[PDB]
């Protein structure tokens, strides 16, 4: 993928960059990163955004809450395998209730696994209240988290599916 380019075509709201992927680039410098995550929030066409794996801590993935909360058209945000903590990741999926644009939020597998209880139960309540989520990449250890949130996805899934067949 070409960081540069991205992030100049993203600036300019490009209609047509609809997916970015840079999973594995951890060659990037962080402050590209971080000019790739802020010119996100110009584009009302993204689609798409990945960043698995791209050795990223909480210093470069906050701009990511802006861009959760401006976005209108990000459908899919993958920031797994990362160094990113609990408490970043309970703000990122409340953000999601915004624009609630996107429908899977992938970010599992942190150096940090442990989310600890009081993050658990934000992002449950979080979740339960979003209603595009379909997918959320997160292991929770609560069985009344991964209850409410598998009910939840289901029931989202659900008024998808009736929204597909007309009601």
């Amino acid at each position: 993928t070409d960081v540069e380019s991205c992030i100049n075509r993203l600036r300019e709201d490009d209609t047509d960059l609809k997916e970015v992927n840079i999973n594995n680039m951890k060659r990037v410098s962080k402050e590209r990163i971080r000019s790739l995550i802020e010119a996100a929030c110009n584009s009302k066409h993204i689609e798409k955004f990945s960043l698995a794996n791209t050795a990223i801590s909480d210093s470069e993935a906050r701009g990511l809450i802006e861009l959760i909360e401006t976005s209108p058209s990000l459908r899919v945000l993958n920031v797994e395998s990362n160094f990113l903590t609990p408490e970043l990741l309970a703000r990122l999926l409340r953000s999601t209730l915004v624009t609630q644009s996107i429908v899977e939020f992938k970010a599992d597998n942190q150096r940090q696994s442990v989310l600890g209880n009081q993050v658990e139960m934000d992002m449950m309540m979080a979740i339960e209240e979003n209603e595009s989520l379909l997918r959320v990449g997160i292991s929770f250890a609560s069985m009344e988290a991964r209850h409410r949130v598998s009910e939840a996805l289901e029931r989202n899934y659900e008024r998808v599916r009736l929204r597909r067949l007309g009601k």
